[PDB]
DNA sequence: GTCGGA
């Protein structure tokens, strides 16, 4: 997962999360309004610190001083809790990105055709984030990266990985400070929304552009 | 110390 959409207001995702959780962050009315999420900029990002939660702007992406690379933007679910450069975070930065859906490119052929994938019950979802802390540092190299499982049932169809997207429940959990690193591979493990909750469809390829805004970019296209 | 298009 490598673009994905956070079009409505803060209230509208933290109202799945729990009544509590919405009073908790300032009011700001104002729609997102983001249709082509990109790595490298900053978006907000949900978390706990000192027992209260937080929605800070966050830079997508994750490259430590020693990292030589660009900057990495996923984190395997099978190997972060253990990687020697995940497990920190893992353990101490844990985040929920929230989403309308994402989009996912499937290869047919020498070209690529986009997908937005959305729950088919018509909730947003939580996406499963790991991150430097203290997160609302604005730093631009150290920011998150979204956690990845392997593509299920249809989605295979598009892409072999996909994002680890979680219940609203197992979201509230994944965020607390104090659980151990194997209680979150257990939330991680409990809550993951399979493929079958999801539904999908073609998207014009305007989408890959990252110049390219607005509403269109999610809705369905005929001509594949 | 690892994983989107353009």
């Amino acid at each position: 997962a490598g673009r994905f959409a956070q079009s409505q207001t803060r209230e509208d995702y933290l109202a799945l999360l729990a009544e509590d959780i919405e009073r908790d962050i300032p009011y700001d009315p104002e729609p997102i309004g983001r249709y082509n999420v990109a790595p490298g900029t900053k978006v907000l990002l949900l978390s706990e610190r000192d027992e209260h939660l937080h929605l800070d702007p966050v830079f997508w992406g994750y490259a430590p001083g020693w990292w030589d690379k660009p900057p990495l933007i996923n984190a395997r679910v099978e190997t972060a809790a253990t990687s020697r450069m995940f497990k920190p975070l893992w353990q101490h930065g844990r985040a929920i990105c929230f989403a309308d859906g994402w989009f996912e490119w499937k290869k047919e052929g020498d070209k690529k055709q986009p997908f937005f994938i959305y729950r088919a019950d018509g909730q947003p979802i939580f996406m499963a984030a790991i991150g430097s802390t203290p997160f609302e540092r604005g730093d631009e190299a150290e920011g998150f990266l979204i956690v990845t499982a392997a593509a299920d049932q249809g989605l295979v169809d598009i892409h072999d990985r996909r994002p680890l997207v979680l219940s609203p429940e197992a979201a509230r959990e994944w965020m607390r400070q104090e659980i151990s690193g194997k209680e979150a591979s257990e939330i991680a493990a409990s809550g993951c929304v399979p493929a079958n909750q999801f539904s999908w469809h073609p998207v014009s390829r305007a989408v890959g552009n990252v110049k390219n805004q607005g509403a269109e970019l999610i809705q369905p296209v005929l001509e594949v």
